[PDB]
């Protein structure tokens, strides 16, 4: 590729060729054109996987949530074309978003009648019937998470940063637990680390150790950071990793603090986290003996809006891990308050 | 931190901010011109260095070796302003950069800066890796690198100027004289490499990818070459290249036959040994070759003086005694 | 301002100074936070709104929406804070976004309980009450249009392109048909013109006079281009502009294109548009003295799907306009079947 | 069309595509080498045009003149080469570049091109505004301007290098030599401008905001001296600038008072005439001025020998007979 920067500083204008990584941290969030394979390939994996088990889809990201909605309405008229009573019915995702034990098979021959692109500007809306293939969104009651899929696509070529090119994907022939590695981008570039992809942007940096410096998470994934992206994978043992290697996080040691180990009781229940190691407005920090022990993180505010003001902790160091959500600022595990009882907070109820 | 990008295969372009890798070989040299933080503290740890034993010093990289060109003047009338009997003598650096066990202390007779000067002083009272580029001195931003002298002692290569990257089928692990790509073909293999300079430190781990599981003794480039201890170092039936063609000035390793030649895999083939040129002194051209084990297409450096092959591939009939080998090893 | 322009077909840069005005269509669907006066000053202007007669506000454009959106829970409960029965449903915007014959009243005096702030955090969720006040999205029946606001907020600081800025909101002192002055952008450079707003990206050029080259449209607003952002203003009459003057068209000859009148009948009903001159894809458009005269704008399919294939143009010249909605490939109102009786086809029941 | 931006009142920088004006005004005539697109078909011109009777060129902007210099040599060789008694004299240029009722005809004896040389030839039998800049022969990333003759007759001016931008509550009305800038404040008026040439032909409308409803009384720069026809270019209180010092090199109309002087608005000042310098000729500065209607603060022009003002002001107390005027109308 090729490419040119610019520092607005004072000048420079540094043009040339090599490996450019951007955010693209809500690269759902826009206009694409997605392929799921082939639009009789499709129906004919979903009309084999509905009568052998899955229920539904538990879509990884929310870039799969949005890819099964563009094309939930096109996959249910080639159904009904093809004399099949199945309707797909996508919902709004959750955090964190499960894994599942299953996967979508595929097809031996596409199904009989049908068209050939995923394009097609007029199509007869399609019936509802009895059966309904649930792509995620709160209907555990109807058949639980143990009959789903997960992570069942493979991108093979894609376009993303730009507006409105086109996005090709194809169905996992296997089975694999790790994440999407054509969307995956790590860059170094002297003291600066970054592990990122479309939901994740990891920073690191280097004072006296290769530490943790900050993180932006859209999305609670499930899988595994594939390997292949990843610096500082041997000699770490994963009881230090500050995001956990069940929400996709790194296999480095630049996702490792000094103090602090696997927050596997944080408050993933949230839309958007971030973090960030400074202490949550109104409050204070101090390095103990007496602190509590190390248990589920606490919001730094009450139920009714009233804010603790003296913390402690035992063997952690300045700043404190805090985590910014919407509703309000959270702590990490190690982080307890310093007089007032326990009792009285709000905890988190999710575990990784 | 911000900037565009275009690609050229499919007419599609966007700007945005984030982490930019740049190829800073093809424009070799002409740039960055490397200076101590201070001349006259540089000058005190020579003369400490030379009355602690020290003959000279041997350069790390090409770049080390322009620095203290750069500074030879000023060096020696730095030394000559407080009558010390020692001048600095620079010269030409000559590949493979060797190890000299010796560290510049912090504060007639020549101080050696690598050149052809062995037999004035053996490769054992040389120095060799004393330099650390200051913190804010380094950037892409940044026509000015700024150097000073380390404190501790280490093996690992400077790391404020590696640069590693990945996004989604290549890799490149490169500095300012090494760039090796790779690519995801069914696995994580070697693409090709460009080679300007070849050094002996270690590439340091923080900015290597598949770092676990790696056998030294898979890698294309050799760890005592500043090669990564990295799986994308590494390709399908091929192993170390200790025995190659190191002391040229300018390499690419290429996974092409020469212009000229053809590899047929044959078990009857003999084994690995030193690298040999496909053309021979006389300018003949060998025009069959062999292979026990490896896969095509195969292995060959593209040097100044010809298209040498990877050590196990060997010429099919013309014996081995009447072509140019290698006489370096790592 | 400071900036620096990049050229990849011709490998060559350039940095300075000046004016810069960027494709910031579609600055809607993205994070910003807004504050629209105080608010104290909100409620009680729409307190005293509520008491002279207003039932409803109705949107100017897509932003505003997001400003009621992000606002309304704050607003009711401060409202209920103050003892005042008054809560305020935000709905969805529909196009076109017609006008409404009054506008938000200053209410001199503020309420006196509430806080200071837009990001107070944790207020007390307030509770619904009978009285209602509409915020657009179908409610037409029980607030008429007759009885709402439009154009009672004025842009004072804004930071667009950079997210999570804020945008500083006042309301309008006097009553005015104009669109906001704050948000537009017009430039000309060598021989391409183009006029530019949150939602409007319209272009031209010259090949022998100045045309109208497209134009991309997310809303269709109803208020009036400010004349200071307009280039050619005299000696233009309102029958030749492409865009009507009555939906935010530029009243300039850059808007006009030979042979072709103002379109007062075309599918704004749509979400989004797009002014191509070109065929649709399967079509053909001939010129002749036998076509019919201008009527409502007709798609190229119809409601079977089945595509027209020819067409014929009374005095118009090619290439042929057409837009490019959602649902289809419509014509302008000078192109006319030419074997299809006009009442097999789906028309534009929307005029401006 | 790709490109960042960054503002330094707030810290804020942003990436996108649309349309960039950039102030080509500061960094003057050292860029954008105008050349035609074929010495030799000027040379058949320029013949053609002397056996028709016009005497020589009247140049329209400094870029013109520029182009001459550096055709000169190149045009008498090949006028010498077919031996035709013809030579082209290139002379420096004095503002206001005045116009010539003549064009250039499409294909001892000096051929003028506007110096010091009214004498030779009166402005009767003189060219002016024949070239044309070609379609493709200008671009923001293009410093290599191409240019041709013009097939019609026609005033305005060449709109392949003019720039008019609006963004939020400040505008631009800019080319090659004006720099022309707008604000909002109750009211669209004149903030500043800063002109390096003056030229005569007419600003095309096609790149003019509000250019209805306007008067040609209230423009602060004149419609004869390519002044924009819009509302942008007027401000309360004053009218056109007829009589200012426009034999200046480069001005600066700025809208601030003269580094040692005081205006007081009076009925009882005088009325409406040439404008005046702050000092006199002998150096003394004139402490105290007057307006009858205008609005402060007051209108000056800031020249490279004085800081002049407006025709609506006057001095207060000393006679205007004993300051300098400007014999120079438009």
């Amino acid at each position: 590729h090729v490419g040119c920067s610019v520092d607005f500083s004072k000048k420079e204008t540094r043009c040339g060729t090599g490996v450019f990584v951007y955010n693209d941290v809500e690269a759902w969030r826009d206009r694409y054109k997605y392929h799921p394979d082939s639009p009789r390939r499709l129906a004919a994996a979903v009309k084999q996987a509905w009568e052998d088990g899955i229920c539904g889809i538990s879509s990884v990201s929310r870039m799969e949530n949005i890819m099964w909605r563009s094309v939930e309405g096109e996959l249910n008229a080639i159904l009904e074309e093809n004399g099949v009573q199945l309707t797909v019915v996508v919902g709004s995702v959750k955090n964190p978003m499960w894994r599942g034990p299953q996967r979508l098979p595929v097809p031996v021959n596409e199904l009989p009648h049908g068209w050939k692109a995923w394009g097609k500007s007029y199509f007869v809306r399609a019936a509802k019937t009895n059966n309904s293939f649930v792509v995620d969104g709160d209907t555990l009651k109807e058949c639980p998470l143990k009959h789903r899929a997960w992570n069942s696509f493979l991108v093979e070529d894609h376009g993303f940063g730009v507006f409105h090119t086109s996005v090709w994907l194809k169905v996992r022939e296997d089975y694999s637990l790790e994440c999407d590695p054509a969307v995956i981008g790590t860059a170094v570039k002297g003291k600066e680390a970054v592990h990122s992809d479309l939901g994740y942007w990891i920073e690191s940096e280097k004072n006296d150790t290769w530490r943790l410096k900050r993180a932006h998470l859209i999305e609670m994934k499930t899988c595994e950071w594939p390997k292949s992206h990843t610096l500082w994978t041997d000699g770490i043992e994963e009881s230090d990793l500050i995001i956990p290697k069940s929400l996709a996080g790194p296999l480095s040691h630049h996702n490792t603090r000094e103090g602090y180990r696997t927050q596997m009781k944080g408050p993933w229940h949230s839309e958007e986290l971030e973090i960030r190691f400074e202490e949550c407005p109104g409050t204070k920090v101090h390095v103990e003996e007496t602190c509590g022990t190390r248990g589920p993180s606490l919001r730094s505010t009450t139920a009714s809006g009233r804010v603790i003001e003296e913390w402690c902790c035992r063997e952690c160091t300045m700043p404190p891990l805090s985590f910014r959500a919407k509703d309000g600022c959270w702590y990490g595990m190690e982080i307890r308050p310093r007089k007032e009882p326990e009792s009285n907070l709000v905890r988190s109820m999710v575990t990784a």
